[PDB]
């Protein structure tokens, strides 16, 4: 975990930390580990109209996956958001995500959250 951003995280409000837990609760709807599978990371890119592999989504998972164990809990899941927010979409001292997917924060704020996501 790239702690630039866990301090922007830490930048986070409890409420911006909220936001993304009431995202987080629903990434793992259904969830076994109650964290960040690829499946589960795919169904909101499912929902947001793409369809990523879990191979690509693995990745995306390590990336802010703390133990690269394929899941991504909360805080974990705040960077990863938070990763999002520290510019537009962020260039580099960031892994790129390969270059097929990747989580538009906002965007995919709607795809889960549904009016929760309006707010910030």
């Amino acid at each position: 975990m790239d702690d630039i951003y866990k301090a922007a995280v830490e930048q986070l409000t409890e409420e911006q930390k909220n936001e993304f837990k009431a995202a987080f609760d629903i990434f793992v709807l259904g969830a076994e580990d109650g964290s960040i599978s690829t499946k589960e990371l795919g169904k909101v890119m499912r929902m947001l109209g793409q369809n990523p592999t879990p191979e690509e989504l693995q990745e995306m998972i390590d990336e802010v996956d703390e133990d690269g164990s394929g899941t991504v809990d909360f805080d974990e899941f705040l960077v990863m958001m938070v990763r999002s927010m520290k510019d537009d979409s962020k260039g580099k001292f960031k892994r790129p995500t390969l270059r097929r997917v990747r989580i538009s924060a906002d965007a995919m704020m709607q795809a889960l959250l549904g009016a929760r996501a309006k707010g910030h």
